[PDB]
């Protein structure tokens, strides 16, 4: 193998400005490191700068550099979809026709009509909202008629909450693969179907950690099966593991946040494997995004830079770093959703001794898994194109 070591890091919802069908999708005018980058009146985020962030896109305070430490481009998104999943199958070589839906004012009464009638329950609730403040409002309505809360939130997610004194948990778990079964439907596709067991009483209800996620497998064997397959290490670090329901992934690394999330990726570092590490950073895309916070999304942003030098300095000869985003997230932009947007690409090892060089656009997410394949000699996935030669 040219590389020992793939490191892949997701910066999710990281986005370099609106790809060229953002007009399908009301995403016009989108640009999330650009909107953050004004917002903050210049980021400040000197390594990724290094790296040659600057010279795909400059920005306020990200400036190209002469001689950037690896190769850049963008990448654009070929599937239908602009959610986490369809942006991370497309990574791991497939093409995603049908996109994941979400919900900003509650489930079709057609889906909801069904799982009343499958389950024998009554729906409450309907509405996108935290764990928190559905419970608060309808908590102990739920007790009292052994209802269900249905809920939603700023991602394709279908949550159902019950009291574990009232609803046993067994029967919660039926409930959610039943749910599960019908949201296998394009009119109401959603990404995960999670079970949100509490206890407690009006005024002090609490989530437990009996949550149950109910994901969707990637549709299709992604460079991922083919690593594990062919007996590569697949270390999987935050939400990866669940992002494809566990398929091709040899260990998986919970984290709590994004500097939970770099520390994993340097307990890696000091892994001795062969395959791929594979970090998603989810806080820039749950945290901020959605929320449309671009002074959190900015500082984050310069939290998870300063981490970089460390990562620099751990990388080996034969280890090769890819950095890129999963789609945008327009802190300023309107409503809750994501943005279409192309997303940047950082390819580095120690081993570019003369620094690196623009590469031609990437025509579709695919590129990464392709390249990742033809490194480690796996099945060629049937979408994308390996720049693996240009490094
Ligand atoms: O605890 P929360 O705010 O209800 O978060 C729920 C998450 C947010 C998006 C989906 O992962 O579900
Ligand atoms: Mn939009
Ligand atoms: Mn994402
Ligand atoms: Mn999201």
């Amino acid at each position: 193998n040219k590389y020992k070591r793939i490191f892949l890091v997701v910066m999710d919802s990281v986005g370099i400005g609106e790809a060229p069908d953002a007009e399908q999708f009301g995403d016009l005018g989108s640009d999330t490191i650009g909107h953050i980058a004004e917002h903050m009146n210049g980021l400040q985020m000197p390594n990724m700068v290094k790296l040659g962030l600057g010279n795909i896109r400059e920005m306020k305070g990200i400036s190209k550099v002469e001689k950037p430490l690896g190769y850049y481009t963008k990448m654009q998104e070929k599937s239908t979809g602009k959610d986490t999943m369809t942006g991370h199958w497309e990574i791991m070589g497939l093409y995603i026709d049908t996109p994941f839906q979400v919900f900003p004012e509650g489930f079709p009464k057609e889906l909801l009509d069904e799982l009343e009638e499958k389950t024998g329950r009554k729906i409450i609730g309907n509405k996108p909202a935290s764990g928190t403040e559905i419970l608060d409002e309808l908590g102990q309505e739920q007790m009292e008629t052994g209802s269900l809360i249905v809920y939603t939130a700023a991602d394709s997610v279908l949550q159902i909450a019950a009291h574990e004194e009232v609803v046993p948990l067994d029967e919660l778990y039926k409930i959610c693969k039943i749910a599960r079964e019908l949201t296998l439907d394009e009119k109401y596709m959603v990404g995960r179907v999670i079970a949100r067991p509490f206890v407690g009483e009006p005024g002090n209800f609490t989530r437990t950690p009996n949550r149950h996620d109910y994901a969707l497998k990637p549709f299709g064997r992604t460079v991922m099966n083919e690593l594990k397959d062919s007996d590569y290490d697949v270390i999987a670090i935050g939400k990866i593991s669940d992002i494809y329901d566990g398929e091709g992934v040899t260990e998986s690394l919970r984290t709590k946040s994004n500097m939970d999330g770099m520390d994993k990726l340097v307990d890696t570092l000091n892994m001795d494997f062969t395959g791929l590490s594979f970090l998603n950073l989810v806080d820039f895309d749950a945290l901020f995004g959605h929320r449309r916070d671009p002074q959190g999304y900015g500082e984050a942003l310069q939290e998870y830079d300063a981490r970089l030098p460390e990562v620099f300095a751990k990388l080996k000869e034969d280890d090769l770093l890819l950095i890129t985003a999963d789609h945008g997230n327009d802190p300023i932009h309107p409503g809750t959703d994501h943005t279409r947007e192309y997303v940047p690409l950082l390819a580095y090892s120690p081993s570019m001794k003369e620094g690196g060089q623009e590469l031609p656009l990437r025509q579709t997410f695919a590129d990464i898994g392709a390249t990742v394949a033809e490194n480690f000699g796996v099945k060629m996935p049937e979408y994308g194109t390996s720049f693996l030669n240009e490094l």
